[PDB]
């Protein structure tokens, strides 16, 4: 019934993006995706800490998935025989039987395949919803991602000028909730089953163990700092599926901030500090200026340089002491200082 | 001396609305309304938890106040002689006196008569605030509701489009402390006012027990979800008193949302989940393209799932192939998959 | 080679603010600003508990630096012999260098002198963030403030309507996080070190013991509640380093808001209760109505009544019955009531 081109992505793992176009002059398609479910325990932060993940696709957050307003979406979700419980999948991008989830129930051993239409443009979270308690357990265990839908001219200022990003970034952040032991000492399980009980008595209390940027504490700092180079504006999409997250890049701005992450809405321009809603995905665009290392955090800095939810850029290029420069290198401070 | 018309309004229970114009060619009123102040233990969960409540007419959240721009609002407020604390009320619409709690403290056993000019579009909390530490316990023990403003012709989408709404909703969400003994059952009490003590000790913690629309735990899901028909353009006002909330409705969206909830400023289009600031109500738009069950959420899945923050809507009418369609059925993986 | 003239201001204690002119013809001028860190202990509440504090000349919040857009911004920071700590300095308002705090670490005994270009309008904060777990808690501590950038010709209401204060008020607030010995008691400390490993597991509970304004419980009330005249446009900047606030003026409105703090953005119009996400500031104008006493809160009532986020206002003036009226004070409920 549905008679127009089917295109299959090759999704890659954040905080990378797979290849698309901005603006496009091609017709609506139908976007064929294939997300596999994959329960495992995961290194959830730098002292070795692990716990019992769920995952689509085998990364938290899941893969970025990007198609253009008016596409079809056709996904395949595969729930293998080796994981233990049933899975599914709603997209806030969607319209209809919960996102999805009431369509997309799987039993270790199946898949399913649903289609929505990209009605709606922006970033959008996705995640798993199996029903009752298992919403928050199967979210707050890794299963959650975002869907970018693009106007098919690409994205503009909200005043007639078009925007073009040199390059994007998906940071999904992780609330993770670890039981401790009496001493303090977080506790091992063997299956998420097992953990389940304990874990639910964490989540109850809504205070995090953990705030992670892909997926665990220092993901994306040292060697797996994100690349820019001065001029180039960057995409940073940022989701939260279940709690309230507050990005800054640290010697940044946000030049054009969806915070809401809908591009029906004009962007705000020259943010500090931006506002991600538990349960949303938005979006900040940013020219780098200045060479160097940047620091991207939820500006909770207790989260940022605690609990794990820290990111760097290495950002490549020249110095400009017109925007800022040390005038005066840390020296004694003079005895004839009253 | 003010001499204008006067029109008694009978409120109903939420999270139905009372009857009203959106549109008006009616000048301003003298819109008179009674609330009467009700203490009373009441059911919060589906385990049959009980707590001290204090409400505005018998009712979590009390009732939406409906009036237009350039109304004058007269509220008499009544503290029936059963009561055993002073209470008043402060209107976030109004101008002055603490929102009117200076001119409206009452003993068990009196009455008081406020009118204030709505001088401002929008939604917004009214709730009792007697002073000091009593302010938060008053309203974190229910006695909080809204009031809406409307503009003298309705909504409008900022851009110069007239907007009307089929059927609105309001939904208070109420965070709750309730104590717990060593073991963790929840605690009982014969009176507010023994309660206060252990109540307050929980409350330093920040942390809800519960967190519900409509005063209970599954309050609007199974026999009272809530009704609407595919095509319909339903408003739901929301308001939390004390904290903050991030409302989603699972499988649709927010088309016309104006989350700080002020109709002055032109409402956000096309939101998956929105953010009501504690002390706040805010106001979403939505027509409805497909049938079946919808959840309403805060998007802290913990909260929705685990602490009692769930309604659910009931949509009649046909569903949509084209906006969403399950493609094929959990079937077996095929053996031949790599 | 930077030849423009230089200026030095002379900073004053918050909430009051420096002389600074809102509109300027003046062009691009070197301002000069001095910051000394002092560490020391500081009561933070009604009760006489106090806390190893660190600020920015002597206070909490650190005091608000005015510029106009195209300044540049030359600020001397000086850490003490007396101190025990390194400090540094990140200003929001500032492009690269992690905001300026890669160039301006020093220890006790030394002074730097930054220089940053003010090429973004609106309010900042700026925060000491010397590195790793230090970063929080020396923002914890005490050591943040803001910094405003005005446009050149003054603020606007985004409709090509300039916007004038008559006085302007800015109100930092700080989360605290005091230990407690096993019986509740706060504990008391003979240095910040001393202090620190306690506090660190408070902060990991990201639950404040306190939440203030200025520095302290009640800082604001009594006989240093904030002066105003009804008719007077009031310009109130709010900052959080750390984590969100709802503020909120109870019997008023916030007129013209600038809730992400950015004023090359409209701001919104009538709110009641206003957003100021974690690592940011604020601003809300608001032209006085009503005379009377005014409480300024954070919309979590439990902070404001319990943990000391409160505010006042004394606004002189003659009260508008229109606005607002006691119809009939207290009474006895009629015995012909039903
Ligand atoms: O012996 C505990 C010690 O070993 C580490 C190794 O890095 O991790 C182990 O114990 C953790 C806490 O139970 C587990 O999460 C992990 O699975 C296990 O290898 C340390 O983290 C831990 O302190
Ligand atoms: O708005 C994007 C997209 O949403 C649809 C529904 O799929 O329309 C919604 O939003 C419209 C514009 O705000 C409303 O007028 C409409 O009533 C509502 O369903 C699409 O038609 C539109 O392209
Ligand atoms: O946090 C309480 C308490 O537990 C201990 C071990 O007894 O440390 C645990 O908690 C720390 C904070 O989350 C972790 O850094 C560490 O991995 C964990 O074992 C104590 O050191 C701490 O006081
Ligand atoms: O890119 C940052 C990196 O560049 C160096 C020189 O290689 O210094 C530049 O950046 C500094 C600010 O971070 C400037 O003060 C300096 O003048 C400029 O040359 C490194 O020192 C620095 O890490
Ligand atoms: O015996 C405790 C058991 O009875 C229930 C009945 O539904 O409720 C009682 O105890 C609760 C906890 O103290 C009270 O809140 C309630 O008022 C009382 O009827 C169960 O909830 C409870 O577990
Ligand atoms: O704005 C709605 C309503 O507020 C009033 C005061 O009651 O005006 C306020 O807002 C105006 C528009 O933003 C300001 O110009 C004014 O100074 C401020 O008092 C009403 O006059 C107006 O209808
Ligand atoms: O929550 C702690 C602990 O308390 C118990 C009873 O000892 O359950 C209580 O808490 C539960 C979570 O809020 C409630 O579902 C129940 O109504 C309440 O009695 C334990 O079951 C739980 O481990
Ligand atoms: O309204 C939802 C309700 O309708 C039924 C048929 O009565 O199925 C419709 O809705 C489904 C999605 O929730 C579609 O997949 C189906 O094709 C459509 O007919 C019920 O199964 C469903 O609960
Ligand atoms: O004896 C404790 C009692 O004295 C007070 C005096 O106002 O403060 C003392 O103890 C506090 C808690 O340890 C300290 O924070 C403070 O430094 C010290 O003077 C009371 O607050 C306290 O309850
Ligand atoms: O926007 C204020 C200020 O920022 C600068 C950079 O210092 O420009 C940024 O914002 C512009 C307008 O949004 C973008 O076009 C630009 O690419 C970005 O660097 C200044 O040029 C401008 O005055
Ligand atoms: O808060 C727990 C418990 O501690 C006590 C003293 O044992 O009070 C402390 O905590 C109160 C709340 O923060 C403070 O008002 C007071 O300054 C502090 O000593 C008990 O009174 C309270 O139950
Ligand atoms: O400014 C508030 C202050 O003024 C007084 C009279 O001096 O009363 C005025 O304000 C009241 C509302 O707070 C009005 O009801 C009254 O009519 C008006 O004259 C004081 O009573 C009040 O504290
Ligand atoms: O599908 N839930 O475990
Ligand atoms: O300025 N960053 O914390
Ligand atoms: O009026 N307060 O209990
Ligand atoms: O998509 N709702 O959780
Ligand atoms: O400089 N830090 O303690
Ligand atoms: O209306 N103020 O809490
Ligand atoms: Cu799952
Ligand atoms: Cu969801
Ligand atoms: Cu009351
Ligand atoms: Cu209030
Ligand atoms: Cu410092
Ligand atoms: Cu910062």
């Amino acid at each position: 019934d549905l008679k127009l081109p089917r295109q299959r992505v090759d999704l890659v793992a954040p905080p990378f993006v797979h290849v698309h176009e901005q603006a496009t002059k091609q017709g609506p398609k139908i976007m064929e995706f294939k997300l596999v479910v994959q329960e495992k325990k995961m290194v959830i932060d730098e002292k070795g800490t692990t716990f019992q993940a769920m995952t689509f696709n085998g990364s938290m957050p899941g893969p970025l998935m990007v198609v253009h307003e008016g596409d079809y979406v056709e996904v395949t979700l595969v729930n293998p025989a080796t994981n233990t419980m049933p899975h599914n999948i709603d997209f806030h991008s969607a319209t209809g039987a919960l996102g999805g989830g009431a369509l997309t129930l799987i039993n270790p051993g199946e898949q399913v395949v649903l289609r929505w239409k990209a009605t709606r443009t922006g970033v959008f979270v996705y995640h798993c919803a199996p029903g009752g308690p298992m919403i928050p357990w199967h979210v707050v265990s890794g299963m959650n991602g975002a869907v970018m839908v693009l106007p098919r001219d690409g994205l503009n200022d909200g005043h007639g000028h078009s925007l073009r990003y040199d390059r994007i970034y998906y940071i999904g952040e992780q609330d993770l909730y670890v039981p401790r032991d009496e001493k303090g000492n977080f506790k091992s399980y063997d299956s998420p089953g097992e953990a389940y009980s304990d874990t639910e008595e964490v989540m109850r209390k809504l205070t995090p163990t953990h705030v992670v940027f892909n997926g665990k504490a220092g993901a994306l700092t040292g060697k797996n700092a994100l690349n820019a180079n001065v001029g180039e504006n960057v995409l940073i999409v940022h989701s939260q599926a279940n709690r309230d997250s507050r990005p800054h890049l640290i010697g940044g701005h946000g030049d054009y901030v969806w915070e809401t992450g809908k591009f029906s809405n004009a962007p705000e321009t020259g943010l500090e500090t931006w506002f991600i809603r538990g349960g949303s995905a938005g979006a900040a665009l940013y020219k780098f200026l200045q060479p160097g290392i940047y620091a991207y955090v939820t500006h909770n800095l207790i989260e940022a340089a605690n609990l794990g939810a820290t990111a760097h850029f290495k950002v490549e290029g020249k110095w400009n002491d017109d925007l800022m420069t040390q005038v005066k290198a840390p020296a004694d401070i003079p005895t004839g200082s009253t």
